[PDB]
């Protein structure tokens, strides 16, 4: 599928047919693909500063200005932000500045960091081997040494015969407990984690998992990360995941959505504690010896400044919430569809995973074949979908409503019925 | 209170900056640009003698990328799937390559680039069947980002202390650095042949068959823009060859026409089968990288940005239609030949460039290659007075770099040089009182 140019929610192949893009494009494209205001930031600042640099004591306006928008937008008191191209680079130089920051609080050995399977973090070798993917790991010698993965808290999937949704959760934060025990509790620096696991197939945790998990992490004074790359600027129903879920991180990623994706920038904000050692230490070396030629870039800060205005004038977060509420409710009335195994979400983001035996919790052979049949299938019919195995996610822009959101869920009814039809035989 | 200066200290966390320090100083912001110059928010102008990181190739105002970037943000603004813009510019970026390549991936970092190469090397061992060979041969004061694995790649102590960092597998040969590492009574040549004889005996001691590629720039930049003494690149690919080991060229300050040719590699007769690539690729009008990698290594394994692709082939444009490669050939012949001038002034330890990079590197004792206590100092004083004097330079060290935009003019590179000059001597007599 060659896509050419869009429009709203809306992309155009080159034959012109139109889709619903119903992923944003990466997850990320959270104004729609047609924002004239985010154009008009770009070619302005492009024309008065097209680049400079935050190396060496430099800095410019729209860095100046985006940091400070994002500190005051922070779910939970945050002390200062850190600009970098991508996601990836992001939760990368974190892993960095969290080594440099035990080492600068005498802790050598407290080095280890606690990742989730079927997590997504990036793609560098340090935030691939975050990642918990497993086509991202053994035929590139990932993951490094130091990263952790305890278990991914999909219910649907990982829960024991008679556990109930409390008692899984309470056994994920158990499990993570014996981790950080066998470990030593001293090694472990971080705990990473999406409030929303969305690459891995929108993965919503159990209730009481987030308030459990953070007790424990309290309990060794580890630091939260919370990776809102997917989750961030109304995507779950709040400004933040994190919110959502009530979740304290002690750090906050965010990624290219800050820009809803029309420029490459990321972000990571850190609270007082993460800060000040660090500080010190630069003060020691004489530097904080780190940085992207890109970082803070002055046309993508604009960008994300005019995309993070948008969303507040048109109240967007409001708005994908709306929406949300009404997909969440649509989605669910297909749960009792003959290939409907789980239907899974909050706010904007949802999964449906698809099966043939229900009580099995299996598809066709081999597993991601039923998905790739129903998500062709749906594209004819005029959605974009991501097949994630036998899921089908949906994340649309935060400007779709209600009746785009009918036209999508029909769709999608319309696409399991023909591949039931079909399937006999 | 509510100054720029002011919340940047508040909120920002700077890269490559004292943390107390700007606390306590507040950063310098720059407002605007234009051609070689920027103008800070107190509308004092300066010459932008760096290009700002190596990088603003066509200079702060050039309003062409601007149309191009804003073209296609309101045709389509992102998309992750690829005509086009993607891949015009691979296509573009394989038939400028200097030696023949095969296939273009793109980032946004040149540290993303140079990490997905480490990461595809590995890749491409295991499905050789090859588990072992897997070590990354760096050199000392090379410069190659900042990821957790280029950072690593990376021979700077700056990007290592506290970072538990080079990690497993990177290996760092020697500094071709001949002013501060050949021996007494050692010639240029033969201390090129004595680097060639230490990388073979590092390749022998960790097993041959563990080695999977060397990486180098043609002239190392952050490291102090050190210019390898004549027939390093010649006899060091000997060496690589003897072992079937690749050799990745890291261009991403060298890349479109800084040393005096498109590429460092044809100015060194380099013949690399990766080749990386960030920086003037774009002038940094958007962040976006790119390498290429030849058939050898495409052959067993057998997404960039839309908007700042587009600005990368116009920018790859512009150099082409208004000669930049030659202008820079020319203007860094000129740039040469005064800053070697000043060769004998009592503060220059050493004069170094090609093209249109060049370093000078200060001293107090000329015999002793010895400045102020502590190393760096002296080019930090310096740099300030240049600054004052209407020049950004950057201080590595006690060395100052000049890497000027490709636009520049022999009237402002004559203009640039001659506040050097003024500088030195201000210092100079500001020692001696
Ligand atoms: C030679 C070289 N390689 C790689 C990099 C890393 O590029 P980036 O800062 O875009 O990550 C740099 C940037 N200073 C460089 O000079």
């Amino acid at each position: 599928l060659v896509i050419e140019r869009g429009d709203g929610i809306y992309v155009e192949d080159v034959s012109g047919k139109r889709y619903i893009e119903a992923m944003s494009g990466l997850l990320s494209v959270g104004v729609g693909f047609s924002e004239p205001r985010l154009a008009e930031a770009a070619a302005r600042q492009m024309k008065k500063l097209p680049f400079y640099h935050t190396f060496s004591y430099r800095s410019h306006g729209p860095v100046i200005d985006l940091a400070e928008k994002l500190v005051s937008m922070a779910p939970v008191p945050m002390s200062k932000a850190y600009f970098t191209n991508s996601g990836s680079e992001a939760n990368d130089t974190v892993v960095k500045l969290i080594w440099y920051r035990s080492n600068a609080l005498g802790e050598p050995e407290r080095k280890k960091i606690i990742s989730r399977k079927r997590g997504y973090h990036g793609v560098t070798i340090a935030s691939a081997s975050l990642t918990g993917l497993p086509n991202n790991h053994r035929s590139f010698d990932l993951p490094i040494d130091r990263i952790l993965h305890t278990g991914c808290p999909h219910f649907y999937r990982e829960g024991q015969a008679g556990e109930s949704e409390e008692q899984f959760a309470t056994r994920l934060a158990d499990e993570l407990e014996q981790l950080i025990i066998a470990e030593g509790p001293h090694t472990i620096a971080a705990f990473i984690g999406e409030p929303v696991m969305g690459a891995g197939g929108v993965v919503v945790p159990p209730k009481t998992y987030w308030e459990k998990v953070q007790a424990v992490l309290k309990r060794y004074d580890i630091l939260l990360i919370a990776d809102e790359v997917i989750c961030g600027f109304g995507r779950t129903g709040n400004l933040f995941g994190s919110q959502t879920f009530d979740m304290k991180p002690d750090i906050l990623v965010m990624s290219k959505q800050l820009s809803s994706s029309y420029l490459p920038i990321s972000a990571f904000l850190i609270n007082e504690r993460v800060y000040a050692p660090i500080a010190e230490e630069s003060h020691k070396i004489g530097t904080l010896g780190t940085g992207f030629t890109a970082s803070g870039h002055p046309v993508a800060a604009a960008v994300a400044l005019e995309n993070l205005a948008i969303i507040e004038e048109r109240d967007l977060v409001a708005n994908a919430r709306d929406r949300g509420t009404y997909m969440q409710k649509r989605l669910r009335e297909l749960q009792d569809h003959p290939l409907v195994g789980e239907v899974r979400g909050v706010g904007l983001i949802a999964g449906v995973e698809l099966v043939t035996d229900k009580q099995a919790k299996t598809g066709l052979e081999p597993t991601g074949a039923l998905g790739a049949k129903a998500n062709a299938v749906l594209q004819e019919r005029g959605v974009i979908s991501r097949a994630m195995g036998d899921t089908l996610a949906f994340c649309p822009p935060l400007i779709i409503n209600d009746q785009q959101v009918d036209t999508m869920v029909s769709a999608l009814e319309a696409t399991l019925n023909d591949v039931q039809a079909s399937l006999t035989r």
